[PDB]
């Protein structure tokens, strides 16, 4: 919120490129950058904090012993620093209510296909969800999986890995 042009080009010349950078921010640098009213500074902070910072884990129920046809298991875990108090979503352009939704999504990036997807809500300290996808053919593969937000960018996270298909 309020991040104008000239709040844009002190913190390009500073070397701050992220949402996660602007809480790095010490007390000396914030008072030459952000240079707004009380309201404007309300929103920023108001943002900054329920700005979402999720860690992709992932676990692969049986790895190295798998049958091609059969529906293979999956699990993917994510855990925040802290539980939020609320997921309502803080935006200044958008008029109307949301909360922050997320997509888990799993696929091959090579072959431009998505294997499974699971629409969750981040609401716990620390969740986990089991996801199922049909076993691709026997051989050399590249999945990636994809946790994303619906209503923040530059938010999301990824862990791309192998596994030989027997």
């Amino acid at each position: 919120p309020h991040f104008n042009n000239k709040i844009l080009e002190k913190c390009k010349e500073i070397n701050v490129e992220t949402v996660y950078d602007i809480m790095a921010l010490e007390d000396e640098e914030r008072d030459e950058i952000l240079t707004l009213t009380d309201s404007q500074l309300a929103q920023v902070a108001a943002f900054v904090n329920n700005y979402p910072n999720v860690e992709l884990t992932y676990s692969l129920n049986n790895s190295d012993s798998l049958i091609s046809g059969v529906k293979q298991k999956i699990t993917i875990q994510l855990t925040r620093d802290v539980e939020p108090e609320n997921l309502q979503v803080t935006s200044e352009k958008y008029p109307f209510d949301k909360l922050e939704s997320w997509w888990l999504v799993l696929g091959e990036v090579s072959k431009k296909e998505l294997y499974a997807i699971k629409k969750v809500t981040l609401n716990k300290e620390t969740q986990q969800y089991e996801l199922e996808f049909d076993t691709p053919t026997s051989g050399k593969h590249n999945l990636t999986i994809w946790c994303v937000c619906d209503s923040y960018l530059d938010a999301d996270k990824e862990l791309s890995f192998e596994i030989n298909v027997k």
